[PDB]
């Protein structure tokens, strides 16, 4: 089950970013900017930092829906010019938006800050306001942001995984 409440959430959070940013580090600069994973459109590729700054994308993503929020400004889902069923450009732009980081490890560092953003965020709300009531629809605040911080952490480790089918080469 996912997580069901606040505490539930910040625990799933930092344990899949944990076990996440382990498997990250592991990984040679170098190879981190392979073109070497299959994309879900077909015969499409991305790198790990591709996906590190996907990851980073959608948080910032988050944190922006928030920061609209708290504004009195009506949030556009899942982002302005986007609608949901345009999924892969969107991705395409996070990409594009973290492309110039060249350092690996400048690209970790912004993703494990962002994590923590992330953490502060959920931590100014209580358990009533992301689990006890719908936000935009039937999903739960706690919901939108498990969907896009525990969930991807946890698939992106899995896809890590599975590229080291050739890593320890």
């Amino acid at each position: 089950a996912v997580p069901s409440s606040k505490e539930e959430l910040i625990k799933a959070i930092n344990s899949n970013f944990s076990l996440l940013n382990k498997k990250l580090e592991s990984i040679t600069p170098q190879l981190a900017f392979e073109p070497l994973l299959e994309g879900h459109a077909k015969g499409t590729t991305i790198s790990v930092a591709n996906l590190v700054s996907y990851l980073i994308g959608w948080g910032e993503l988050v944190l922006h829906w928030h920061d609209q929020e708290a504004k009195g400004k009506t949030i556009i889902f899942p982002e302005e010019g986007f609608k949901w069923n345009e999924l892969g450009r969107l991705a395409q732009k996070f990409y594009r938006d973290y492309e110039d980081i060249t350092e690996y490890e400048v690209l970790l560092a912004r993703l494990k800050e962002n994590k923590q953003q992330l953490v502060a965020l959920i931590e100014r709300f209580s358990n009533d306001e992301l689990y006890g009531k719908p936000w935009y629809n039937k999903w739960t605040r706690g919901r939108m942001i498990q969907f896009n911080t525990a969930s991807p952490y946890k698939n992106a480790s899995g896809r890590l995984n599975k590229l080291q089918k050739c890593l320890a080469e």
